[PDB]
């Protein structure tokens, strides 16, 4: 009875947790500021933000930049429901751009011609651990220079389309040999309970290198808007009683606890090798698969070396309920899996602020015949091999 | 003596139910925060309990379950922390502030009777340190002004009347006249941050009181579906509203299950620290807020204090002495007009003079359970020397 996502955890990551728990600093401490500045280290970028979810980091994000009503933000129609929930927050107008045919990656044509005066910043998500294409993208944004115009401080420091890289499954993936979180001008990653790297919940936002960004400056900006807005001033700072403080901003509440920090900190020892098991697994898989009609999405590229997150999957020649169906005999056989994604037009949420799943069939084609296997730790090549063949054979009795 | 304002208590057992959360396959939400949201319900007598990560998250999702957002009005004390009214500005909604009274903490209830208007959907007050706001007055209060509300959502509908919210993130525990927080007012909200008497660190809980037109299930269901991406329900799965990320972990609630079963003693010990307090002080000029009155037996999260005829500038300069003799302490609070952000919105601090003749004088003692009797005499002590020479240098 194989399950899909279940954590890896250790005694080393309790070990950590428990002295955080003997410490006086049980929230935001110590722990967090380190796992900060080995985060940045490993993602190749000079200031890392550690807060309680993907999503919180999204959205400060977007808050930073002062993204807003009026304003407008390009998502994949393919994507969670996360990735675009953040622009409906900040009160931004979600534009939703079709997919490829042969990947989840926004048409980039199509993404061209979205973009319009009102364009503050595309969020590409890196599906799976697979990196977009970035050379792509920023050719897309200087090429539709003057089109933006900077309604914001930050805005003003670009002079363009912000991207922004949802890489809630891509801590670790490379793109051309760079590293996640240094391509994208800003970058949010997640370190919920099924994700690669995990604090349970948790996630942290970063920027690559920006010659028209202080970086300390950027860093205490996230930090006011994860902590109710406070600040205090260098005087009250040296004072023996420092209690004097100001809220500059109604702002919000999302600072990393160094409870999560002390499981971060093991996880990142941990993850190279967590990483090259993850690496086995879908090699085994796409052995496996090979001459089938079970068609993965490619975590080894030209361009790409994938974190590995996900192993997507769609099923040549099946049809939404085949799929469904499919799914269910998998279960029978006791393989859990999954679908990423649903399009956001299928979505409730989505439909009743007006999108439509039809002006998006390339999103729904990649749904239609998608399914993911198990991709975990915790699998031993004995279950991977049992996936394999059942898949095969469920498919092949199905269709 | 170098005493801190507000250490975190926890011991083993704490610990070993964290690492038994480790061990599990439930690191996120899971059976322990369910187990622990069943648990809270019985302590706060409340059918159910959302366990969140925060009591900000806690407090502005009880606003968007009532669908509280732009031209609705919620009234909110002058005097309290930041995070009873950032929410009100993060769903849309416009705050009103009220003046508070000049003995208490409280607001002045007839200026919340005419601060009300057609627009007021929510009253917020603040069980500041434990102690539990006049609660019937306040009911009298929205029954009072009834015919201005119309409810202008669903849950609104189910009360017809302002609905009293209650900022009990210092309040786990209080009672009044019997009667356990989380059950007195309409909605509350709980902070178990790491300074809070009972504490995961970071988290927070919304509860509701008992009342027949609310269905207990259906509520609960909402807040999940809010506090999870919108996300509702064997892979299918749909997103209803483009939601919000603010669940508790298992890991939070294992804190939180050992909490609980520690929570009476620990009350008890802040019960004999706050008793001694109020000998020591007795007949001086330092004039504790009273934990036990006639309708309140307070949780006790903070001994506040005002020392009488004080400036500004005296009570400053105490407060660094208290520091110099290794004495921390704190001021609860700057009323809100005097921050930077609620300046910036057009709320001015000459509308709310004794909010800020409150926080003039005021000065917060060390109150948490790793204190031990000989530092509370040592703070007593002291606190009366460092007043008394403060106010004999002034008079020079
Ligand atoms: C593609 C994508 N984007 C964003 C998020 C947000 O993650 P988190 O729960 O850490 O906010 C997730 C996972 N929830 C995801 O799968
Ligand atoms: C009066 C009051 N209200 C609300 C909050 C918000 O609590 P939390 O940090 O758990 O969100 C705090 C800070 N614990 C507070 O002191």
């Amino acid at each position: 009875n194989i399950p899909f996502s279940p954590p890896d955890i250790t005694e080393a990551e309790i070990t950590e947790v428990v002295d955080t728990l003997r410490s006086g600093w049980i929230t935001t401490g110590p722990k967090t500021k380190e796992l900060e500045r080995r985060l940045s280290l490993y993602t190749q970028t000079p200031k890392t933000v550690c807060l309680n979810s993907a999503t919180a980091a999204l959205e400060l994000i977007l808050r930073v930049l002062e993204v807003g009503p009026g304003d407008e933000v390009i998502v994949p129609a393919m994507t969670y429901t996360a990735s675009c929930s953040v622009i409906t927050h900040v009160g931004a107008t979600p534009v939703m751009v079709d997919i490829q045919a042969d990947t989840f990656e926004m048409d980039y044509d199509l993404l061209e011609q979205a973009i319009t005066e009102k364009t503050k910043v595309i969020i590409p998500v890196e599906l799976a651990g697979i990196v977009c294409d970035y050379d792509r993208l920023f050719q897309v944004v200087e090429k539709k220079r003057d089109f933006f115009t900077a309604s914001s401080k930050w805005q003003k420091a670009f002079n363009r389309i912000v991207i922004v890289s949802d890489s809630a499954h891509a801590l670790g993936s490379t793109y051309k040999g760079q590293p996640s979180g240094s391509i994208a001008d800003f970058t949010s990653f997640s370190f919920h309970a099924v994700k690669n790297f995990t604090t349970a919940e948790g996630g942290s936002a970063t920027w690559k290198a920006n010659p028209v960004i202080d970086d300390e400056e950027m860093y205490k900006e996230f930090q006011i808007l994860s902590l109710h807005g406070q600040t205090k001033d260098a005087l009250a700072k040296m004072q023996l009683g420092s209690w004097e403080y100001d809220i500059v901003t109604p702002a919000y509440k999302c600072n990393m606890t160094d409870i999560m920090a002390s499981l971060g900190l093991v996880q990142l020892d941990r993850y190279p090798s967590l990483l090259q098991r993850r690496k086995d697994i879908v090699d085994r898989y796409d052995s496996g698969f090979a001459g089938s009609r079970i068609h993965p999405l490619a975590h080894k590229t030209e361009t790409v070396e994938s974190s590995r997150h996900l192993y997507i999957t769609r099923v040549e020649g099946a049809s939404l309920e085949e799929r469904n169906l499919i799914i269910q005999e998998l279960a029978k056989a006791g393989i859990a899996s999954n679908v990423h994604y649903k399009p956001l037009p299928l979505l409730t949420a989505y439909k009743n602020l007006g999108f439509d799943m039809t002006n998006y069939p390339k999103a729904y084609a990649f749904f239609e015949n998608e399914i993911t296997l198990p991709l975990h730790t915790k699998l031993s090549d004995e279950e991977v091999d049992y996936i394999i063949e059942t898949f095969k054979t469920v498919s092949e009795k199905v269709l």
